[PDB]
């Protein structure tokens, strides 16, 4: 089995207007398939030809890992969003957020603020630690949590600027503003489950 | 005297279709003052205050590097563009490039190349490196070879996302194809006298 694009879990314009299908189809069909074919270019005629995502996450560096990372991160970015979600949390998310946080509206204005305060390309992270508390992280380019073994990630939110330069050029605040309207909890509940069990 | 953003010295329409209207108008009104506004914040009631860019530039670190460092690399950028520009190298920069790269074509593939492949945010330089050899050198978010102190810059093309991303998207390839036609060979030529002298 060649790896592919895993399919997304909505329609191309579910995200509008917080996320446009004009972004959708570029992040998605151009971006995220670009990754996807130029991993599988890079891999052809070498010992990594055969190997799985997983597989080549765990062994490769370089331009290889990169693009074997960002396929990873896109589509835990397109998991962590869905149409009809967005608002409060509820499950056990809420009751965890709420404890290592002390509120939702406490962790939202840091995950907002470290969104925002992020210097080139990157991502933002809510993950479970390893004593089993949730924490924000962030990360540069291609890097994510389980790369860099500092947590289990439940949620994440792409800030390269080609996740928001379309709708919203420069202003990555309202971008972020926007993306609380699609954050999608029963991704979260469902990781942080398997997270813990 | 406050650090302040310099002028443009051509007009905000004077690059397209190579690089748009509104490109320049993002890129300079928005990016480019915000860094110069950001840095201006940071330092205020701080022992940099009074500070010059220069200073600026030599001492600080985190944030304010970063906003310090974008000034200076995006006037640099600038300068490196013009109208009625482009096409082959002249001058001392055409001797030069002929000879430490054998030819214009080989220097401009391999720059090209280097612009293409860099992952994520940064910027690509021809800098005179100590051997006063001219040299290819790229650099990830607000690097640049003074700081860095891997060479004397010459020329910069920024690849940041915001750069191309309003006129070509993840098009690369077709914005630094379109950056030759307005490589500034007047201002390589300005730097490499004052470097070698
Ligand atoms: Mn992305
Ligand atoms: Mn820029
Ligand atoms: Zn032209």
């Amino acid at each position: 089995m060649a790896i592919t694009l895993p399919k997304l879990k909505y329609a191309l314009n579910a995200l509008s207007p917080h996320i446009s299908e004009e972004t959708l189809s570029f992040h998605y069909n151009k971006h995220h398939a670009g990754y996807v074919n130029k991993l599988n270019g890079l891999i052809k005629d070498t010992p990594l030809a055969n190997k799985s995502l997983t597989d080549i996450l765990k062994e490769s560096t370089g331009a290889i890992f990169n693009n074997a990372a960002q396929i990873w991160n896109h589509s835990f970015y397109w998991d962590s969003m869905g149409p009809n979600c967005g608002g409060e949390p509820h499950g056990e998310i809420k009751e965890k957020i709420q404890e290592d946080f002390g509120s939702f509206n406490n962790f939202k204005d840091q995950f907002s603020n470290v969104l925002c305060g992020h210097f080139g390309s990157g991502w933002g992270w809510l993950a479970l630690n390893k004593n089993n508390k949730l924490v924000i992280l962030q990360t540069h380019d291609a890097g994510n949590p389980i790369k860099e073994n500092t947590g289990i990630p439940i949620l994440t939110c792409d800030v390269w600027e080609h996740a928001y330069y379309i709708d919203y050029r420069n202003d990555r605040l309202s971008y972020v503003k926007a993306w609380w309207n699609l954050v999608n909890w029963n991704f979260a509940n469902e990781n942080l489950k398997n997270a813990l069990n």
